[PDB]
């Protein structure tokens, strides 16, 4: 029994710019 | 018995130019 | 009995401008 | 039974310009 | 029973340029 | 007056998400 | 008057998640 | 007047996020 | 007034977040 | 008047995170 | 005599502003 | 006399802004 | 005479501001 | 006589400034 | 008379700031 968790909650970003893998989740 | 979460809840971007794999869950 | 949530929930983007694979889901 | 964490809350990120991996979760 | 946590809460990044793995919470 | 309330009594194994914009302005 | 409340009482074995925007100018 | 709860009384295994914005120019 | 409450009672394995903007010009 | 609370009665082998910002300007 | 001259500016995206890419007198 | 010109501007993204690009007299 | 001359500026992403990239006078 | 040049400038993001980029006379 | 130049200026990023990269007269 195994469980994962990956949570974004109220997270504010401004300005992204020629940027890569921002704010993400990845298994 | 294996459960995956991923969660965006909330999440603000002003503004996002250029960019890739911004805000995203990937499996 | 595998489960696999991939879930985005009020979320909020500004302006997305010449980018690639935001905001979405990926299994 | 293994339960693993990996949480974003309340994080605000001003500007991020030719970054990569910022602000993200990495299973 | 084993247990990992791995958080962030209420980080504030004022500026983040030409940066890698900021932010982010890696397993 | 606003009144928000989300209860959980039950056993839940799965995802429940509530995301509420009350006068504002999203973009 | 503004009342947000989230009630929890019973076995959760999962994601429980909440968001609210009250008056607010979000990008 | 704001009022903003979160109360847990039961069992929980999982993850229990809450996020407010009240009045608030979010970018 | 503003009031901001977190109670927690019963038995708590797992992780409970709340992130609260009241009046904030967050970037 | 600003009340600000974070009340633990029960047994916690988790993790109890709270995070506020009220009129600030942050970035 | 006041001279104004706009020529050539590319503007991606305007989301609640005011007064841009304009010859305001 | 005033001469004011403008050419050859690129603006990415703009929001919540006030005179942005603009010859404002 | 005032001369004002505005060319090849590139502005990523703005947020907010007055004033920006303009020729006020 | 006054003379203001700007060109050139790259600017990569901007968040609540006031006078960036900008000929203020 | 008086001249002001402004050219070939990078900036990384502007955060409340006031009369950056701008010809004030």
């Amino acid at each position: 029994r195994l469980a994962n968790f990956l949570v974004h909650s109220g997270n504010n970003f401004g300005a992204i710019l020629s940027s890569t893998n921002v704010g993400s989740n990845t298994y």
